[PDB]
């Protein structure tokens, strides 16, 4: 028996935050179901699943071992991403292994040429859960027999067409997308298991409209052309006076996400989604994290710029960030503790967990330098009145 | 409302680059707010309530002066309004049930106002935003045409037909005679007010020849009509191997094929921006003349060049799904003009049938040059699907 670094964290009062009382709204759905459906009705205005909730732990197990019954290909997608639909009518999104565990993105790669890797999708779910955001839909890693579980169970002529046997006698496939869907970029098992991330599926858009927002620090997905925030140091004085960003719980929720993204090095956060039925006053669904954890010896400061320009965070997430730096807690050991509960262990190589620590204290220094320029209270909003003390 | 569902889909939430001091061409009047909103990439915005309100001005603003556009194929009038902004007026030359005869050449075809209107909505549904706004309008040809002109050459052509109806024909070339007059029943004619682009004094326009321009003569075929490898060389000639230009011609040539408009002999740009802007899809009046015939000659630019934008390809596929699809989305927005029905039902169904031919021309072309070689990617950094 061993002591859990993760057990100490979830006992701490900064992780015993209670939500407001939920009315008839704030629920998305009126109301022994499958675990994927119990996850859907558990979605409310503030979070995506809530703390603990043994459904999420058991829903991650369903993604691991439920029989894959049908597979289809998201046509016209960003890169190759598959849709797995299971025996219990719930489905999931599948991103296969594109890069090895030791690899880093080349330095000369643009953010829009980067590979999407299953390690980030998985690890982002755990990192977000450890920061008590609870905004990433649950995702479990899975080894898939790419013959019986991908090719032989699809009636999609375009995904089936790309399966071949390489001169190495391995089974390969690549589908038909835009980035890295060619014979020279095929995905080959050794010889017939490929590995990938099964991301639980958010409720069908028929019964849960989702507003898609532009985020104001969206990069100029062009070379030789900088974006507005890249030239104007007072860019956020103007964004906090623009509609949806002067009323929340919104600039502060973007500061949560933009600290999330910096910790992983994910600079491809050009949009964020909301649940619409709740309005301009709900949380940000942290989706599409596939671009993180590509570089571990490099910290991308561009992502933090929203924080240096806007200069305000939530108090809840500020003290947790400070707690995630204390040696008795701290991202690194708190992350491989959870990340060991996936089948794909190690889902993050040891230098990437080490990079979480270094990037974290850069966030604390950007807040300390920024709290030492606008003063407290102007920088740190207070969402802890009526919450466990410290 | 099927049109409500379309503009919620992410393929219609494309965002622009940040606009610099350039990329801009420049309680105002609505036509002037339309001018200053013209930028490098588009001509308006997906509301932008100015555009919708500019069509109401074209419908019901008081006509203050009318002039005659000299030397045209047919009659076109210049209506200038109470607020000094003007528009181009094309009167009704064809009824709704008529089709262009089969023995007609593309260069003998009439311009009909219903096509000018429907082309604007079709273009807005393809998220192009390249056609100047146009609204349909019934004009009392006494109070709003004859009695408010100081061009005696236009006023002189008003007469009374043996049927006690009010007629006029103007003075152009070849279809401006007593036998081609436009007669109300008894004094309303109906026509299309096409909004006017900014004056060329303060907004120069370069006009380009397109390489698939037909040889506007009988017997003589054009260059691209004999060489199936015509575009192997056209993508190596100056202006067409740098854009966003070949890609913009494929946008325009898919636009034109959908309407059957085979009279696209030239296209204009705004110059102030250079070789790197959008193509203003102007004067689309030759489309929607035939609904029982799909003119494949228009598509040859697509089979020869074999490349589209991914932006417009995915929308083309979307406009084919039964939950969206051109037909119902077109009569919905064509129901918001005064001239209802501006498109007869067989013409809207042909919009669907012609679409599935374009989607077939790309799939046959995407499985022979492959993705990436055929479909350029401009959706990096745009909303996911």
């Amino acid at each position: 028996r061993v002591s859990s670094v993760l057990q100490s964290l979830f006992e701490h009062p900064l992780y015993r935050t209670v939500l407001p009382d939920l009315t008839e709204e704030d629920t998305l759905f009126n109301l022994s179901y499958p675990n994927w459906l119990r996850f859907h009705i558990g979605i409310n205005r503030y979070e995506l699943y809530s703390r603990h909730n043994p459904v999420i732990a058991a829903l991650l197990r369903d993604l691991l071992s439920q029989k894959i019954s049908s597979v289809g290909m998201k046509s016209g997608g960003t890169q190759l991403k598959l849709i797995m639909s299971f025996q219990n009518y719930g489905q999931a999104l599948f991103k296969p292994m594109k890069q090895t565990r030791e690899q880093e993105t080349p330095p000369d790669f643009f953010y829009f040429s980067d590979f999407e890797r299953h390690n980030a999708e998985i690890a982002a779910f755990h990192l977000d859960r450890i920061l008590d955001f609870r905004r990433v839909p649950p995702v479990a890693g899975r080894l898939v027999n790419m013959t019986r579980e991908i090719r032989d169970v699809t009636r999609d002529k375009k995904l089936w067409r790309t399966f071949f046997v390489s001169p190495a006698n391995n089974i390969c496939f690549y589908g038909e997308c835009s980035y890295y869907c060619s014979t020279e970029h095929a995905l080959c098992g050794k010889p017939d298991q490929i590995e990938g991330s099964l991301a639980a599926f958010l409720p069908d858009l028929a019964l849960a409209k989702r507003k898609t927002w532009r985020n104001p620090w969206r990069r100029s997905y062009h070379k030789r052309k900088k974006a507005e925030w890249e030239v104007d140091p007072d860019y956020c004085d103007e964004v906090k006076q623009t509609p949806p960003y002067d009323r929340g719980t919104r600039l502060l929720d973007i500061m949560d996400m933009t600290i999330f993204d910096f910790l992983m090095g994910n600079m491809d956060r050009h949009h964020y989604e909301t649940f619409e039925k709740f309005g301009n006053d709900t949380f940000i669904i942290h989706l599409d994290n596939g671009r993180g954890f590509g570089k571990h010896s490099h910290d991308e400061m561009s992502i933090l710029v929203p924080l240096t320009q806007c200069c305000r965070v939530k108090r809840s997430t500020y003290l947790r960030l400070q707690l995630l730096a204390k040696e008795e807690y701290k991202l690194s050991s708190l992350m491989e503790e959870s990340l060991l509960q996936d089948r794909l262990v190690p889902v993050l190589i040891k230098p990437h967990l080490e990079a979480l620590d270094r990037r974290l204290r850069l966030v604390l220094k950007v807040l300390s330098d920024c709290v030492e320029k606008d003063g407290f209270s102007a920088v740190v909003e207070n969402d802890l009145d009526g919450q466990p003390s410290v």
